[PDB]
C-alpha cells in the first residue's frame, strides 16, 4: 500500500532525535524513486509494522526506550501480600459430596465456555523439532496435545464449541497441516496468528538486522492474544458472537499440560460459586520453580492493591529487598486462566486487548549494556489481570493439587539435572506417566480395584530417574465424556468386578460399558462413535495375552537406521506393543 512519499517521511523521522535508526539507511540515495528494491522493502516492512503495533515502529521504539530503562532500575512494590480471595480445590482422586457436586456444575458450564490455546512454540529445548501441540500426550495411543483438547471441547461443547488457538511463524503452517491431517472437524474454530516485532541491538534502542540485512523479527509473548482476539471478526468482533450466543466463560489453556480437562470443570463451578471475574489457577508451590507467584500487589505507596502474577525470575528480586515496618505462602500460578466473558470482554474493549509491556536483555557480559542476543519487547497472556481493579472486579486463585500440574517442558537432560536438584522433571517421560497415573486415580475413585507397585519400571537420563507406566488405561471422549467421575462411573456401572492386572492395557474407543472384565494383557474395546447409539457392553470377559511392555532407549544409539524418532529419544523409552486383543462392534 505505502506511497513512496509516505516511506520518505517514516524514513526521515526514524532518523531524528529519539529515534536515530540512521544506521538503518547506511548508504542511501536522498529519494525513495532513486533507492533499489532492497531499500525500498526494508522501509515498506518498518512501515507496515503501523498495522501490527500501536503507533508502529516509532512508538516501538519509544517503548524500547522506557522499557530498557525501566528495566535498569530495581522492581519493586510498595506492598505484597496473599491475594484475599483464595480458593482450595477438593482433591481430584477422591469421590467427596462437594467434588461430585463442583465437577456436576462445572461441568454444565462448560456448554457455555469459550476455549483458547496458545500454542505459538516449537518444542526444540526439549529435543523436538515439531510444534508442541504435535507431541502425543502419551504413545500408547499417540494422541496429540492438539487432538486431546480439541476432542475434549467438542465433547464437552458439542461439536460447534468456540475455539481459539493462537499460533505464530514458527507453528501456524504445522498446526494448519495437523489439523487436516487428523481430519479434525471444528466449524467454531479460529485459529489466530500472532506478529513478530523489531529487535533491539543495542541499550539505545538500535534496530537489530539479521545476516541477509532484514530487520530481525521475534515473538512479542503470549500477551498477543488478547489482542489477537479483540481484532478478530467473523463482520462484527469475534467476542460479540460469542456474547450474543449465550456464552459465559472464556479460558485459556498452555500447550503441553493434559491437567487442565480435569481442573477446568471445578475453576469454573468455583468461579460462580464465587463470583469471581478472573480465575487463576494455581497449585502451592516450591521456592526454586520457573512458575509465577499470584500475590496481591502495591506497585507504589499510593496505588490500590492489584491481584496479579508475579513472575519467578522477578520475585527473585522483590523478595529480596523490604518490608513495612513447605510452599510459599503465595500460590504458584500455572497459566490455565478462566474469565467470566461479559468481564473479560469489557476489560478487551477498554484496552484493545493491550496488556502492560516489559523487557528482559540478556546480557553477554555482567555489566555492561553489551547484549549477548538482539532483545525485543515482550507480554504476557496473564499480565491482563492488571486491567482488572479491586473496585470492580474480583480476581482470585484455585489451587489444586501440584500432580494436576503436568507440563512437558524440559529435555531428559534439563530433567536429570533438575531431578538432582531435588525439583521437578517435568519432561516427556513424566508426562506420558503422570497421564497414565491420572487416569488410575480418576478410576480408582470411583471404585476400580487397581492394584499395582508404585515401582519405576523404567529409568531413563543415563540411570538418573525411573518412571512407570503400567496399568496402561485410556478411554477416549466418546467412552468417558467429559471425563467426570460420574462419567467415569458411567463406563464402569460395577466397578468390583472388573480387574486388571498391573501389567496390562486396556484401550477403549466408542460407546463402550465394560460390566466385568479379567485382564492380563492388552486389550482394545471399541464402541460407536456416535455418542448416542447403543452402547457396546461388555461382560464376563476374560483375555489374557502377552500383552505391552517398555524398556529403556540404550546409550549405543549411533546407528544407519533405527526407527527411534525424537518422540521416542525425547522421553527416553520405547512401549513395545507386542498383542492385543480386539473386541470390535
Ligand atoms: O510468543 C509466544 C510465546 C509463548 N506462547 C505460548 O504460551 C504458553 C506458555 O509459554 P512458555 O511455556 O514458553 O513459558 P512462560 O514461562 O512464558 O509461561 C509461564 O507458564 C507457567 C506459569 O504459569 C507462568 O506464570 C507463565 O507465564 C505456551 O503454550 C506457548 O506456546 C505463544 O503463544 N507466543
Amino acid at each position: 500500500n505505502p506511497s513512496n512519499s509516505n516511506l520518505q517521511a517514516l524514513r526521515e523521522e526514524l532518523c531524528t532525535p529519539g529515534l536515530d535508526q540512521g544506521h538503518l539507511f547506511e548508504g542511501w540515495p536522498e529519494t525513495v524513486d532513486e533507492c533499489n528494491e532492497r531499500q525500498i522493502a526494508l522501509l515498506t516492512d518498518l512501515y507496515m509494522f503501523s498495522n501490527m503495533y500501536p503507533g508502529g515502529v516509532a512508538q516501538y521504539i519509544r517503548n524500547g526506550h522506557e522499557l530498557l530503562a525501566r528495566e535498569s532500575e530495581e522492581v519493586d512494590f510498595a506492598a505484597l501480600e496473599m491475594p484475599p480471595l483464595i480458593f482450595e480445590a477438593p482433591s481430584l482422586h477422591r469421590r467427596t459430596a462437594e467434588r461430585t457436586a463442583l465437577e456436576n456444575a462445572g461441568t454444565a458450564m462448560l456448554c457455555k465456555t469459550v476455549f483458547v490455546l496458545v500454542a505459538g512454540g516449537l518444542g526444540e529445548r526439549l529435543g523436538y523439532s515439531s510444534i508442541k501441540v504435535s507431541l502425543p500426550v502419551e504413545t500408547a495411543t499417540n494422541t496429540t496435545y492438539l487432538a486431546y483438547y480439541l476432542r475434549w471441547a467438542q465433547r464437552v461443547g458439542g461439536k460447534e464449541v468456540p475455539f481459539v488457538i493462537m499460533t505464530s511463524d514458527d507453528t501456524h503452517d504445522r498446526t494448519l497441516q495437523l489439523l487436516r491431517e487428523l481430519q479434525l472437524e471444528v466449524p467454531n474454530l479460529h485459529v489466530l496468528k500472532q506478529g513478530q516485532v523489531f529487535c533491539f541491538a543495542d541499550s539505545a534502542a538500535h534496530l537489530a538486522l539479521d545476516e541477509t540485512g532484514k530487520l530481525l523479527r521475534k515473538p512479542h509473548g503470549h500477551g498477543d492474544v488478547h489482542s489477537l482476539i479483540y481484532n478478530a471478526t467473523v463482520a462484527q468482533p469475534l467476542v460479540n458472537d460469542w456474547l450474543a450466543a449465550g456464552y459465559e466463560s472464556i479460558v485459556f489453556i498452555q500447550d503441553t499440560n493434559a491437567g487442565a480437562t480435569i481442573t477446568i470443570p471445578i475453576s469454573l463451578a468455583l468461579s460462580a460459586e464465587h463470583s469471581l471475574d478472573m480465575n487463576f489457577t494455581c497449585i502451592p508451590r516450591v521456592p526454586k520453580e520457573p512458575i509465577g507467584l499470584l500475590c496481591r500487589t502495591k506497585k507504589n505507596s499510593g496505588d490500590p492493591w492489584l491481584v496479579a502474577n508475579v513472575e519467578y525470575n522477578v520475585f527473585a528480586e522483590v523478595s529480596r529487598a523490604l518490608n513495612k515496618d513447605g510452599f510459599s505462602p503465595f500460590p504458584g500460578s500455572v497459566n490455565t486462566l478462566v474469565f467470566k466473558l461479559s468481564s473479560y470482554v469489557d476489560r478487551l474493549r477498554e484496552s484493545h486487548g493491550i496488556v502492560p509491556e516489559f523487557i528482559n536483555p540478556k546480557y553477554s557480559d555482567e555489566t555492561r549494556r553489551s547484549f549477548k542476543k538482539p532483545a525485543r519487547i515482550e507480554s504476557l497472556m496473564q499480565d491482563i489481570a492488571l486491567l482488572f481493579s479491586e473496585d470492580d472486579y474480583r480476581v482470585g486463585g484455585t489451587v489444586f493439587e501440584r500432580f494436576s500440574y503436568q507440563p512437558v517442558k524440559n529435555s531428559l537432560e534439563e530433567a536429570a539435572g533438575l531431578v538432582a536438584q531435588g525439583n521437578g522433571a517435568y519432561c516427556a517421560a513424566t508426562g506420558e506417566a503422570a497421564f497414565y497415573e491420572l487416569q488410575r486415580r480418576r478410576l480408582k475413585a470411583i471404585g476400580l480395584p487397581l492394584f499395582y507397585s508404585s515401582q519405576p519400571e523404567v529409568t531413563v537420563a543415563k540411570d538418573a530417574f525411573g518412571v512407570r507406566l503400567f496399568p496402561i488405561i485410556v478411554l477416549d471422549t466418546v467412552c468417558a465424556s467429559s471425563g467426570s467421575l460420574d462419567d467415569l462411573a458411567r463406563v464402569f456401572p460395577t466397578p468390583e468386578k472388573v480387574h486388571i492386572d498391573q501389567h496390562s492395557t486396556l484401550i477403549v474407543e466408542g460407546r463402550v460399558i465394560i460390566e466385568s472384565l479379567e485382564l492380563y494383557g492388552a486389550l482394545t474395546i471399541r464402541g460407536p462413535t456416535d455418542s448416542m447409539a447403543l452402547p457396546h457392553v461388555v461382560r464376563n470377559a476374560v483375555v489374557r495375552n502377552a500383552g505391552w511392555s517398555v524398556h529403556a532407549i540404550l546409550s549405543l544409539c549411533a546407528g544407519r537406521d533405527s526407527r527411534l524418532s525424537e518422540v521416542d529419544r525425547i522421553r527416553g523409552f520405547v512401549l513395545k506393543k507386542t498383542a492385543m486383543a480386539v473386541m470390535d462392534c
